[PDB]
């Protein structure tokens, strides 16, 4: 078997190997990848996502969010407060402002430590899921804009045609903000490419094990865990990775700098922090392994989660006994 510890591969494709983006997820599996539940591809040399980032202040963030936590530094939860909207030029303005700034620090393990011990006691505001892409038209490897549609994979390994679209989304981010644990909608992989800016930190679990950490999900937050039997679908909860060392839940982590691309695989948890100012832009995407994780997909039907219009047809197909609860908790 490759790779049985699991650790996150980091890739390095050639202009000619990064012509066929199936090819190469293919191939990266091959190799293990997915083990990790992670992956880092570095583009050839020879590539680039646009020319350049001069023009994008004007893009408009609709609903900043306000990320507010609470709990204890290791173990916590965090609600999203909505802000009045702003452009990515007055964002930028703000994540680089004394209140906001990331602190001075030595290299990124210290940055981490920092973060670990300090996070709760701010509220950053994250510009969020904001549907569009920054990949110039005429780029044609590995544009996220550009990708076989999960609708249309579906329908070449099952043969059933579903309604439903799959485009990208942009998240604009400053020091401090977070993504909570989670795994996809229906348990999909997902690409992330770090358009601009400072470093993102992740933290993942290998699929193998993802039922550990939701094991000790459900310890450290009971009341959650009472309330939906997956609630981790409403990516809300952290924990740190020394309280991952000291529960025994088998993890990972990896810094992604500007110019990289990761790639998240099903039911592989994760979760991370922004250094300061950035912009990824990330999308989900199946391949033919991916069915049998969607059919045994996880669900929240408590109402929390709340997800696009293109879910109900991976539910209605994959999932029909789950269907009907499924529709209750989005209606
Ligand atoms: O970058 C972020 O805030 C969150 N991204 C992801 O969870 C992803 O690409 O799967
Ligand atoms: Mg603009
Ligand atoms: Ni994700
Ligand atoms: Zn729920």
């Amino acid at each position: 078997a490759q790779n049985p510890n699991c650790n996150i591969m980091i890739f390095h494709p050639t202009k000619e190997e990064f012509n066929d983006f199936d090819k190469y997820i293919a191939y990266m599996e091959s190799q293990g990848a997915h083990r990790a539940g992670l992956a880092k591809i570095i583009p050839p040399k020879e590539w680039k996502a646009r020319e350049t980032y001069d023009n994008i202040s004007e893009i408009l963030i609709a609903t900043p969010l306000q990320q507010v936590a609470s709990g204890r530094a290791g173990v916590f939860t965090q609600y999203h407060k909505k802000k009045k909207a702003m452009t990515v030029g007055e964002y930028r303005h703000l994540a680089n402002s004394k209140k906001y700034q990331t602190p001075p620090h030595q290299n990124f393990e210290d940055l981490e430590r920092k973060y670990w011990k300090n996070r709760i006691y701010n509220s950053p505001i994250y510009g969020a899921d904001i549907s569009g892409s920054l990949f110039d038209e005429n780029t044609k490897q590995w544009n996220l804009g550009h990708l076989g549609t999960i609708q249309d994979l579906l329908e070449k390994e099952c043969g059933v045609v579903i309604e439903g679209v799959n485009t990208p989304y942009l998240y604009f981010g400053m020091w401090k903000t977070t993504f909570a644990w989670h795994t996809e909608d229906m348990d999909l992989y997902s690409i992330n490419y770090l358009h601009l800016g400072e470093p993102k930190t992740w933290y993942v679990v290998p699929p193998e094990h993802g039922q550990r950490l939701e094991r000790l999900a459900r310890e450290l937050f009971p009341g959650s865990s009472r309330g939906c039997g997956a609630f981790l679908r409403h990516k809300v909860a952290l924990i740190s990775p020394t309280v991952l060392k000291e529960n025994g839940i088998p993890f990972n982590r990896i810094t992604q700098e500007a110019g990289e691309f990761m790639v998240t695989f099903p039911y592989g948890y994760h979760a991370g922090f922004n250094h300061g100012f950035n912009c990824a832009e990330a999308i989900n995407f199946a391949t033919p392994r991916w069915i049998d994780y969607g059919k045994m997909a996880s669900q929240c039907s408590c109402g929390e989660a709340r997800v696009t219009f293109s879910m109900d047809a991976f539910v209605r197909i994959l999932q029909p006994e789950r269907y009907d609860l499924w529709k209750r908790g989005q209606d």
